[PDB]
Parts: C-alpha cells; sequence; structure tokens
C-alpha cells in the first residue's frame, strides 16, 4: 500500500494504506493520508 506522505493521484486508483488520498497541489498531485 502507498504509505502516508507518498504521492497518490486523487481520482485515480489510489492504493494508499488508509485509502485516503489528500490533494496537495491539485487533484493531479496529492499524498496519501
Amino acid at each position: 500500500c502507498l504509505e502516508s506522505g507518498t504521492s497518490c493521484i486523487p481520482g485515480a486508483q489510489h492504493n494508499c494504506c488508509s485509502g485516503v488520498c489528500v490533494p496537495i497541489v491539485t487533484i493531479f498531485y496529492g499524498v496519501c493520508y
């Protein structure tokens, strides 16, 4: 799973450990909760 702080893409298949992808710059660049 993508760990906390690791970049994910909000709207795409975000396999984060919490599952939550937090948009930082935009919805094109976020980080997992």
